[PDB]
C-alpha cells in the first residue's frame, strides 16, 4: 500500500531529526567538537546539562514511538509495516539525512520503538538500564545490556517473528555503533559517567 511506503518514509525523515544537534545548535554549541563528539541524549548532558539531555532524550525517545505507535494501529503487531516503520526511525536516528548522516547510537529512538510494542518491555528494558547503570556507572555496559536484555524479553514474550526480525537488527546496530565503547570496556579504558564531584 501507499500508506505503507509514507509511514516508512516518514519515520526515517522524523529520525533524522538529531534533536542532540537540534538544541545544541540553538545554543550556539557543536555537539560534535565537546564532551565526547556524540549526538545523543548522554553527550547532551555532559556538555549541556542533565535538564538539557533530559528534553533531547523524550525527543529522540517520540521520534521512535510515534510511527511504531501508527503502525501498530493501522497494520497490527504482525505487519511487516510495522518491522520496517521501526527500522527507519532508528536507521533517521543513526544516519539523519539532515544532519550529514553522521547521527547517534539509536537507544532513546529504539526505546520509543519498544515502548509503542510492549509499554511493559520498554520499562523491563529501562530497569535493566538503570540497574546496570547504577551498578557500574558505564554508560555503555547499561545500553549494550540492556538492548540485549530487550530483545530477550520480546523472544520469550512472544512476539512474532516480524517484531523478533525489528529487534534482532536494531538490536544488532546499536551494539555496532558502540564496537568503540566494547573495545575500551574489554581493555579497561572505559570512563564512567559523571563530574568529579559525583564520581
Ligand atoms: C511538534 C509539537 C507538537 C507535539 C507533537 C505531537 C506528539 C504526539 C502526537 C500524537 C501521536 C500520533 C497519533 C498516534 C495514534 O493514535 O495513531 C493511531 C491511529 O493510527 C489509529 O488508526
Ligand atoms: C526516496 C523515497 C522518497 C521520495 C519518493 C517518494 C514517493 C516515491 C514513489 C511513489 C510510490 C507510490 C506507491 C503507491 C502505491 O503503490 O499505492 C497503491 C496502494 O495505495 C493501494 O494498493
Ligand atoms: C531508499 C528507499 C527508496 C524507496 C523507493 C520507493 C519507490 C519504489 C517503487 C515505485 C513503485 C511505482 C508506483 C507508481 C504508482 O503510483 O503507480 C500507480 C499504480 O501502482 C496503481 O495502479
Ligand atoms: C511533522 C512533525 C515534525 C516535528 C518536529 C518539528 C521540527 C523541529 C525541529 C527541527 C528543526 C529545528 C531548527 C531550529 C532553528 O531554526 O534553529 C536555528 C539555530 O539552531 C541556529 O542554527
Ligand atoms: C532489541 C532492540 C530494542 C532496544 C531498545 C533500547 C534499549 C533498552 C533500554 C535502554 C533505555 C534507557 C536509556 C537511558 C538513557 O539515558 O539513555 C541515554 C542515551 O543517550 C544512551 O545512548
Ligand atoms: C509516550 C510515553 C513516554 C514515556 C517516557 C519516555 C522517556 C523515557 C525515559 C527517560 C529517562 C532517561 C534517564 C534515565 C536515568 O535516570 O539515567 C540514570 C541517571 O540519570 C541516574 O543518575
Ligand atoms: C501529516 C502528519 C502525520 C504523518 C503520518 C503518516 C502516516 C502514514 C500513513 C497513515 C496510515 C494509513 C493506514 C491505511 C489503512 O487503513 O491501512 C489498513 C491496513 O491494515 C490495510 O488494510
Ligand atoms: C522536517 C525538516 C527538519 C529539518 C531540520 C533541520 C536540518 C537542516 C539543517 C541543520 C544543519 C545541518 C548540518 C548539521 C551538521 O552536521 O553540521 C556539520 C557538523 O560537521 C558540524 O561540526
Ligand atoms: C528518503 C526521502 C528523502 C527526501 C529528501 C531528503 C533530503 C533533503 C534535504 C537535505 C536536508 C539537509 C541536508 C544537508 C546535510 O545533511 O548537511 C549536513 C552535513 O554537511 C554535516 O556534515
Ligand atoms: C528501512 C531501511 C532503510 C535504509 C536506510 C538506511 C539509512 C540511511 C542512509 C544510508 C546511509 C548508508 C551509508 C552509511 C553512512 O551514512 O555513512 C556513515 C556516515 O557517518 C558517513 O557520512
Ligand atoms: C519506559 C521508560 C521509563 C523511564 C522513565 C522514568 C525515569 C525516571 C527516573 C529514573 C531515575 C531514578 C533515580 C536515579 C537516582 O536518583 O540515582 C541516584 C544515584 O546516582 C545514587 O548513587
Ligand atoms: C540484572 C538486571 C538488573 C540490573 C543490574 C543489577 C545490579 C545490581 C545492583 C545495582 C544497584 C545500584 C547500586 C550498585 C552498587 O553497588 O553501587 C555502588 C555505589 O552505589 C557506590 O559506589
Ligand atoms: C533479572 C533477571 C531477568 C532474567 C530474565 C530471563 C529470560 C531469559 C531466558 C529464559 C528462557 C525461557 C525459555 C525460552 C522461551 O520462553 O522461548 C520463547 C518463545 O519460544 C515463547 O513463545
Ligand atoms: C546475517 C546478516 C549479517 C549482516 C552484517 C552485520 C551488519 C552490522 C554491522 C556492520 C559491521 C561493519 C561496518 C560496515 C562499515 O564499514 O560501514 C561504515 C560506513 O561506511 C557505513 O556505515
Ligand atoms: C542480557 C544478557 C547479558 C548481556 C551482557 C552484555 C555485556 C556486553 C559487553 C561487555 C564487555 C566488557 C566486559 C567487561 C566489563 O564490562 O568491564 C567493566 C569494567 O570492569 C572494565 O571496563
Amino acid at each position: 500500500m501507499g500508506s505503507a511506503l509514507f509511514l516508512v518514509i516518514f519515520a526515517y525523515l522524523l529520525g533524522s531529526i538529531t534533536f542532540g544537534e537540534v538544541i545544541a545548535k540553538l545554543k550556539g554549541v557543536d555537539l560534535r567538537n565537546v564532551g565526547s563528539g556524540n549526538v545523543g541524549a548522554t553527550n547532551v548532558t555532559r556538555a549541556l546539562g542533565k535538564k538539557y539531555g533530559v528534553l533531547v532524550f523524550f525527543l529522540d525517545f517520540l521520534k521512535g514511538f510515534i510511527p511504531a505507535l501508527i503502525a501498530v494501529k493501522s497494520f497490527g503487531i504482525d505487519s511487516w509495516v510495522l518491522t520496517f516503520t521501526g527500522l527507519a526511525s532508528v536507521l533517521g536516528h543513526m544516519y539523519p539525512v539532515f544532519f550529514g548522516f553522521k547521527g547517534g547510537k539509536g537507544v532513546a529512538t529504539a526505546l520509543g520503538v519498544v515502548f509503542a510494542v510492549s509499554p511493559s518491555v520498554a520499562l523491563f528494558s529501562f530497569l535493566v538500564w538503570l540497574g546496570i547503570f547504577l551498578w557500574k556507572r558505564y554508560v555503555s555496559l547499561a545500553s549494550i545490556t540492556a538492548t540485549i536484555s530487550a530483545f530477550l524479553f520480546l523472544f520469550v514474550a512472544g512476539y512474532p517473528v516480524n517484531v523478533l526480525f525489528m529487534a534482532i537488527v536494531i538490536g544488532a546496530l546499536i551494539i555496532y555503533r558502540h564496537r568503540e565503547n566494547i573495545n575500551r570496556l574489554l581493555t579497561g579504558r572505559e570512563h564512567r559517567f559523571g563530574t568529579l564531584e559525583v564520581l
